[PDB]
């Protein structure tokens, strides 16, 4: 056995040898007492652990049982939520507070900006993400829809003056509604100086400074012809790039190469449901690259340097030039077998998480041979937990962690994923658990959409996918979470978060429709990209986040009721093409996805749908669509030989977008792994527990490693 002993531990050797080669140097933590703590900390919290995964099926097995014995329909909602608070669902909110969470930077506590999340296995991703902090908006205007390729604006292989003409204009617009002139336009100025401190801004027939000379921040180059122009508006930065002799500036009215966003504020590392890691050489990769991101030595292409400026009276300050790093954690379910006991048991890959992704964050604390929190906070995603007894947890993990690691209490802060039923109607509890610990909550609203179908499974068939997005319980859950952490004094403390945009090209509708997001209250929000991140940015300099803030202290928007509005789909409701369609395009998503997680490893697959929209799929999404299938299955709705027929219809179809280095399904349908996956996480959903997809993709990743080996 290529394994390691350390007490009742058998890790394995490649795993052992990255951190005592890679991650021990440099910390100053002796490798006997780490590998010590590794040890006791899994035998002391495997059983709350494990306690707690039962806990889960106890409660969702009386609540299946609850639905079997009772036919009255529609609902007794006085019923139903006494019977929750009885067998302990739903616990007494308990009284208010203010969070105490101390140590923290101000892009979480102040900031309101894009967040953005990338797979941390993809070294080449994980460097841009870090170095969106910056973005080029026309790049991100001249190569996205936002600017529509209409007749004469199109792109082509060479520059269309046309259509740079229409990005110039949309961003004039925009710093005429983000930073005013006093008297005006940007569309019509022709320079740009600095005179006794002040920006001043030459026009046709005269000149004028700011409305707010607050706004401008400084500059770079000679002061009387300067070479870019900086400015802040709701907290962040805009940089204002003249170059008259570039490509773009020889056309421009005052010589302007580029406006520059300030744009991924912060930025997920992840190791959860964007990435594929079913074993030790999968966490190690991964390990790995957070590792260079820390140390700041990654390289696939590097990490940016921080920004240089002068100030408006004239002295030098700088700036940040990467993204502030937190990273996703696995949840407390899966188990990995990178690490196995004396029984050959696997151990909980959460507990690993923390020891290992906490170690590798100690090097982001110090100089590199330059930081990511200058506050001396380590900053994990939690996901997918269950009520406050998890959070406690989780929060007792972390103190383990950090007494192993020799660093102060309270060091480890977790982002708290709202993304559970039962953590939505113990919010309060939750945010409580975790009170000198939290900086931020968040709707992680496509997995809240899967344990929504799951827990209600026996109820009936639930509304088509495309519907959940609207549904009563959506609109509440994301109400009550502004609430609950405005309440708990989030407002200057810690991130009110809001949930992914997953339609990579539609970013004229990203544009249009995920302002909703800050104008909820939202100091954050996810996007897949750089690009989505330096749009999403234009939602900030529209919105005073912070004034929205204020404006809902106090309000209660959501009600009990409401939250727990199961999406059971009305009498009649679907035609047979429409049942169809939810079938097609269900089965198609998760054969995307399955087999590109099956085949070759990846966490996030562009997947284009049955409307042939692509959509950034991820363990989430999957999630919903075999959950509904499953559901659809169980209530008469569809037959088990509809799915099987949708899935060998659309199996080709994934075959041709995928024509690489890539095993085809079709016409061998049950040869290939991939496509009994697909086929199992539908026929078996109703069985997963709390609907989760890991169980079956782990164990079909594993077995298809195991045949191309030999
Ligand atoms: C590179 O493209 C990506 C990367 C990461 C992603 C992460 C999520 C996600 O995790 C959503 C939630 O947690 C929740 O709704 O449950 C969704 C789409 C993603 C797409
Ligand atoms: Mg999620
Ligand atoms: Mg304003």
């Amino acid at each position: 056995t290529d394994r390691v002993s350390v007490g009742n531990l058998r890790i394995a050797r490649v795993l052992y040898d990255f951190v005592n080669n890679e991650a021990l140097p440099g910390t100053d933590i002796d490798p006997d007492s780490f590998w010590a703590g590794v040890d006791k900390v899994v035998a002391d919290l495997t059983p709350q652990n494990q306690a707690l995964l039962n806990a889960r099926d106890e409660l969702q097995a009386q609540i299946d049982k609850w639905h079997r014995r009772r036919v009255i329909e529609p609902i007794d909602m006085d019923a139903y939520r006494q019977f929750l608070t009885e067998i302990g669902y739903l616990l007494p909110e308990p009284d208010d507070f203010t969070i105490t969470t101390s140590g923290v930077d101000a892009e979480i506590t102040t900031t309101a900006g894009p967040q953005l999340v990338v797979p941390v296995l993809n070294a080449r991703f994980a460097l841009n993400a870090a170095n969106a902090r910056w973005g080029s908006l026309y790049d991100a205007l001249y190569g996205t829809d936002v600017i529509p390729e209409t007749d004469g604006a199109e792109k082509g292989p060479t520059y269309n003056k046309v259509r740079g003409d229409k990005v110039i204009a949309y961003a004039r617009k925009f710093l005429d509604d983000s930073v005013p002139l006093s008297s005006g336009s940007f569309g019509d100025a022709t320079g740009f100086t600095v005179q006794d401190g002040q920006l001043v801004v030459a026009l046709p027939d005269k000149s004028t400074g700011l409305a707010n000379p607050g706004q401008f921040a400084g500059y770079t180059g000679a002061a009387e012809s300067p070479t870019s122009v900086l400015l802040i508006n709701h907290g962040l930065h805009i940089e204002i790039l003249i170059d008259p002799e570039s490509q773009v500036g020889t056309t421009d009215r005052a010589g302007v190469k580029d406006v520059i966003l300030e744009s991924a504020i912060t930025t997920i590392m992840d190791f959860e449901d964007s990435v594929a890691a079913v074993d030790a050489a999968d966490k190690v990769l991964g390990y790995r690259n957070w590792l260079g991101l820390n140390k700041g030595d990654l390289a696939a292409r590097v990490l940016n340097r921080d920004r240089n400026y002068t100030a408006p009276g004239g002295g030098q300050f700088t700036l940040p030039g990467r993204s502030l790093m937190f990273v996703r954690n696995v949840g407390h379910l899966m188990t990995n077998d990178a690490i196995v006991d004396t029984d050959g048991s696997e151990v909980f890959e959460g507990i690993m998480d923390a020891l290992f992704t906490g170690l590798i964050a100690i090097h982001g604390l110090k100089a590199s041979d330059l930081i990511n929190s200058r506050t001396g906070s380590i900053y994990i995603v939690k996901p997918k937990m269950h009520g406050p007894a998890e959070v406690a947890f989780t929060c007792e993990l972390f103190s383990r962690v950090e007494d192993v690691l020799g660093l102060p209490q309270n060091t480890m802060k977790i982002g708290i994923m709202d993304e559970e039923r039962r953590t939505t109607v113990n919010l309060k509890a939750c945010i409580k658990a975790a009170a000198d610990r939290v900086v931020f909550i968040n709707t992680g609203f496509l997995d809240r959409t899967g344990d929504e179908i799951h827990t209600s499974m026996e109820a009936g068939p639930m509304v088509r996918k495309g519907t959940m997005k609207s549904q009563p319980w959506i609109l509440a859950y994301e109400d009550h979470n502004v609430d609950a952490g405005l309440a708990a004094g989030f407002s200057g403390r810690a991130q009110v978060g809001k949930g992914m945009w997953t339609m990579t090209e539609l970013m004229a509708d990203m544009v249009e429709t995920k302002i909703a997001q800050p104008r909820a209250g939202a100091s954050t929000a996810w996007v897949p990209s750089p690009t989505a991140a330096t749009l999403h940015a234009l939602h900030y300099h529209q919105v005073d986040v912070a004034a929205v803030q204020q404006g809902l202290a106090g309000k209660r928007r959501a009600t009990i009721e409401q939250l727990l509005t199961i999406p059971l789909a009305k009498e009649l409701a679907w035609a047979p093409d429409e049942i169809r369609e939810e079938v097609d395009n269900n089965c198609q998503s998760i054969l995307g996805y399955v087999v590109r997680w099956v085949d070759q490893g990846v966490g996030a697959s562009k997947v284009p749908d049955i409307h042939d929209v692509a959509l950034m799929e991820d363990r989430a999404t999957l999630r919903i669509s075999s959950q509904l299938l499953a559901n659809w299955l169980r209530h008469g709705v569809i037959t088990s030989a509809d799915v099987r027929a949708s899935l060998e219809r659309m199996a080709p179809l994934v075959d041709r977008q995928n024509a690489v280095a890539y095993r085809p399904m079709a016409p061998n349908f049950d040869d290939s792994i991939a496509f009994l996956a697909a086929q199992e996480l539908i026929l078996s959903g109703a069985q997963q527990p709390n609907g989760y997809t890991e169980p079956i993709l782990h164990r079909r990743r594993r077995e298809f490693k195991a045949r191309a080996a030999e």
